[PDB]
């Protein structure tokens, strides 16, 4: 313990404390809610920690503490108040107990304490450790990609380089948490740490890092967002994928193996297109078999086994491809010729090929990514300038093996690479990256993906979920995995189901060549490749949807939020209660089966479906059903080709035609899918979509606004497209206009605005009319979200929509205003009236009771359940008090006895 503080002075730059032990801490304000706290036993008090490699050069941080500018450390004052040391400014009182040394920080706007120490900090056993009150509502998050897990209250968490990708483990540490009781901190440190958020002691928090050395960066704020945007504006804001980045992306090597003809049913044997089943040898497995060795061009009598031959089966199948990785396999390479320059033209002319299928080309590597001398280069060398430059490489995948130091090691690596992209295309190529083993700062070049894990088994999916909502709470948007995973399959049902999910995700590898069948969304039967193929087109046509949360992500709440990110005032938010679902920007609830419960029709059983908010309806994306926030719904019946997707009621979602690949989007079309429920309004966000243009303002923006009566009601309603803002090359400014309202009733009128002059619409008198013409609206009780879904589930799923098509206009020059009289989209909702109209000791396991006596209700631990359908219910996920009330007709009950 470094003692008492005997003194706080503001200095030239910052404030200075003195322990009485003669240790000191340095304080940077850094602006009104952020401030660096820096206990250095060296006195050197340099910038930067030391990284684990003097050459892994890439910061934490991403705004040195001189660009944030003296304004606030100017404006910020310190006093001596007898028995504390305070600093002052109009954001925070930063409080210091002078004889336990102890910090507490009152956020002025909130007039609370914030943050605590309840001990001070301990430097024993080389650890650097800070001790901190814990609230009895207070809720952490973040840590990086803490597999398995996103809310961390009363659990311990490793900041660790784990290189383990499965539960419990944590494939991509981030020396960042966050507290709900409205503070993040990063400590500024390479070093491995834990954080223990209470286990046993519910009132103390522990953050500890392997050091001699407290170095933390806190920052204050009062909402999620404004966390995250302060930890981007610090460490980096995530890189803006490439449009491109966010389409299923194949992954393979097709340089090395060899294909040996063998029996059908042979173990590993693939059936290809000459008829012939093959089985896939390393050359040094072959032994005395005689195969076809592969090639990326197939230009060796083998093109069936070639990279190439995998695009032409993905366009075969109508599946979307956005990227392509040929060389993802150890001492795979993407070249047989003598030379990297050989090879780096075997490469070009495969990415030739790739192009003119409208696929990008990635690399993998295991390695460095420069020639130890780039003017004389080596076979079997790395050159990313040449791969990028000469062959038109735009992506890149780490894999542990180049980057499983951690640490600085990965940090370094993925600048280094991000630089190489964009200076050697003089910015036509922005960064398309995805890593792991990253740290603070990674988001602002690179995505994560989760590593190896085995498919083909419920525990995939199951693990994965939080997985992916604690790395976007963490400040990494960009967080993928493999489809199905790298090892395993044989599982029909967890393979439809992960790309059912993953559709509502940012990045989905196809990681092929490690598993019990080929890993591509056709692996498995035709009922299950329409059913992905299905998921796979609705991506596709969400993508202006997705660009714009991603837009959002880029200095916002990620893609992939933790349910607490969109409904904080709800205490289910924040726990297990909310580890299997999450929202898909603001407007889509994705509650993906995750296990294998079953009906004896096959239809899986989802518990647990928390559907936020008692005023807001949900509605299934598919079905168009109706449901009452408030509520968690267990036993919900989902088949095979569902997931459960809920529109919050109000959603506007810009779509696109499905397409393949972002060149098959019809740039001079825009079309908007739109659930009215009051005002509601939606910023879509477009750019050239590959290059960094968007970084030097070249991008667009377009506010789509909804105004209209509340969910069921009737009323007008206005839909106002505002003129396009911004350019950017090949910006095309002449669109056509769709609106597909969902509504329940044919309308009173709509007239329709352009640029301030009236636009005649007609009635089309049917689809057919309506899907020819221009300038019309349609009334449509046969509108298909999604008519890949609705062929491949053998359901029509049929809603009802007012559907508006609107002529070419500038959008840059014209606005658009719609208006609808007699608006309605009104369906029954389930659990919509909440109008007043035992424990069975026999069943009680070690973590489920069951308790006994058209529906009923019951809450448990102040959690209402619904949907129970039966005279009893059964409650688990248990190491509780139960009130129940019956659903009818015409409402419910109120609460029984406790
Ligand atoms: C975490 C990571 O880099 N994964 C890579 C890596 O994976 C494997 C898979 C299986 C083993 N093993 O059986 O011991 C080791 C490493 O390299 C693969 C190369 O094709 C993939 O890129 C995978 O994502």
């Amino acid at each position: 313990s470094v003692g008492a503080i005997v003194s706080i002075e503001k200095a030239e730059k910052n404030f200075v404390i003195t322990y009485a032990s003669g240790k000191k801490a340095q304080i940077s304000i850094l602006n009104d809610h952020l401030f660096r706290y820096h206990l250095d036993p060296t006195g050197k008090f340099e910038e930067y920690p030391t990284p684990n490699d003097p050459k892994h050069v890439a910061k934490i941080t991403a705004k040195t503490m001189a660009d944030y500018g003296t304004q606030a450390f100017e404006q910020t004052n310190v006093t001596d108040s007898g028995n504390q040391f305070i600093l002052e400014n109009n954001g925070l009182k930063i409080i210091f107990e002078k004889e336990s040394a102890l910090m507490k920080v009152l956020d002025k706007k909130k007039n609370q304490v914030i943050l605590e120490e309840t001990a001070p900090l301990s430097f024993k056993n080389d650890k650097a450790t800070q001790t901190l009150k814990q609230s009895s509502q207070e809720n952490y998050f973040g840590g990086g990609t803490q597999n398995g897990r996103f809310t961390h209250k009363g659990t311990a968490i490793q900041i660790v380089n784990t290189n383990n990708w499965v539960d419990g483990g944590v494939a991509s540490p981030n020396p960042f948490y966050w507290s709900t009781a409205g503070y993040g901190v990063v400590r500024n440190t390479w070093k491995p740490g834990n954080y223990d958020f209470g286990s046993h002691d519910p009132q103390t928090t522990t953050t500890t890092h392997e050091g001699t050395d407290f170095d933390a960066f806190y920052f204050f704020n009062d909402s999620s967002a404004g966390i995250l945007k302060d930890y981007y504006e610090l460490t980096g804001k995530p890189a803006l994928m490439p449009e491109y980045g966010f389409y299923e992306a194949h992954l393979n090597a097709y340089n090395r193996d060899y294909w040996v003809k063998v029996a059908e049913g042979t173990a590993g044997a693939v059936k290809f297109e000459d008829g012939n089943f093959y089985k896939e040898y390393q050359p040094g497995d072959l032994g005395n078999l005689n195969g076809t060795l592969e090639s990326l061009n197939g230009e060796k009598e083998n093109y069936q086994f070639s990279a190439r031959a995998v695009i032409d089966r993905y366009k075969k199948n109508d599946m979307p491809l956005g990227w392509f990785l040929p060389n993802d396999g150890y001492g795979a390479g993407y070249g047989q010729t003598d030379s990297l320059d050989g090879d780096v033209q075997n490469l070009k002319e495969f990415t030739d090929y790739a192009q003119a299928n409208g696929v990008e080309v990635g690399l993998w590597t295991q390695s460095n990514l420069h020639p130890a001398d780039p003017k004389n280069p080596k076979k079997g060398e790395r050159d990313i300038a040449k791969e990028v430059s000469v062959a038109g490489v735009k992506a890149l995948k780490t894999a542990v093996a180049w980057v499983g130091y951690g640490y600085s090691f990965g940090l370094n690596g993925v600048e280094d690479a991000a630089n190489v992209f964009v200076k050697e295309t003089d910015g036509a190529v922005r960064p398309m990256i995805v890593s792991l083993d990253g740290w603070a700062g990674t988001q602002r070049h690179a995505g994560i993906w989760t590593g190896d894990q085995t498919g083909g088994q419920w525990e995939y999916i199951r693990f994965h979920i939080p997985t992916y909502i604690g790395t976007s709470l963490s400040g990494q948007p960009n967080v993928g995995s493999d489809m199905d995973g790298i090892f395993g399959g044989k599982n029909k049902e967890v393979n439809i189901r992960d790309f059912q999910w993953k559709t509502f995700t940012p990045v989905q590898l196809n990681m092929d060549g490690w598993g019990s069948n080929p890993k591509t969304p056709f692996a498995f039967d035709q009922e299950a490749t329409d059913l992905n193929r299905a998921y796979l087109k609705l991506k596709s046509m969400m993508m202006p949807y997705n660009y714009s949360i991603a837009k959002e992500s880029v200095d916002g709440l990620p893609m992939v939020r933790a349910m607490a990110l969109e409904f904080p005032n709800e205490g289910t938010a924040y726990t297990k209660d909310s580890q299997y679902q999450y929202m898909w920007g603001p407007n889509l609830l994705v509650a993906p089966i995750y296990n294998g419960n079953q009906d004896e029709a096959g239809n899986s059983i989802r518990d647990g479906i928390y559907l936020p908010d008692e005023k807001q309806v949900w509605v299934d994306l598919f079905t168009g059903e109706k449901y009452q926030g408030g509520r968690v719904l267990n036993g919900v019946k989902t088949p095979l080709w569902k997931v459960p997707v809920f529109v919050k009621d109000g959603s506007i979602i810009p779509m696109t035609n499905p397409n393949n690949n972002p060149k098959e989007i019809q740039r001079d079309q825009r079309s908007f899918l739109i659930y009215p429920n009051g005002a509601t309004s939606f910023n879509m966000y477009e750019d050239d979509g590959i290059s960094t243009s968007y970084e030097a303002g070249q991008s667009a923006t377009t506010k789509i606004n909804s105004q209209g009566p509340k969910s069921n009601e009737k009323g007008d309603l206005t839909v106002t497209i505002e003129p396009t803002k911004g350019s950017y090359k090949d910006f095309v400014d002449e669109r056509s206009t769709t609106l597909d309202l969902l509504a329940s009733e044919a309308p009173e009128s709509v007239t329709a605005m352009v640029g301030g002059t009236e636009v005649t619409l007609k009635q089309a008198a049917n689809k057919e009319e309506f899907l020819a013409g221009t300038n019309l609206y349609y009334f449509d009780k046969e509108f298909q979200v999604n008519q890949y879904l609705s062929e491949a589930s053998g359901e029509k799923l049929n809603q009802s929509a007012l559907s508006v098509k609107l002529a070419k206009q500038s959008v840059t020059a014209k606005d658009v205003q719609i208006t609808v009289k007699g608006f309605i989209n009104k369906g029954t909702v389930d659990g919509g009236n909440t109008t007043v109209d035992a424990i069975n000791e026999e069943k009680t396991t070690p973590s489920s009771l069951t308790l006994q006596w058209t529906s009923y209700e019951v809450e448990r631990d102040g959690t209402v359940f619904g949907n129970i359908q039966t005279n009893t219910a059964t409650f688990d996920g248990f190491s509780h008090t139960f009130r129940v009330r019956a659903v009818g007709k015409n409402g419910v009950s109120e609460w029984s006895e406790p």
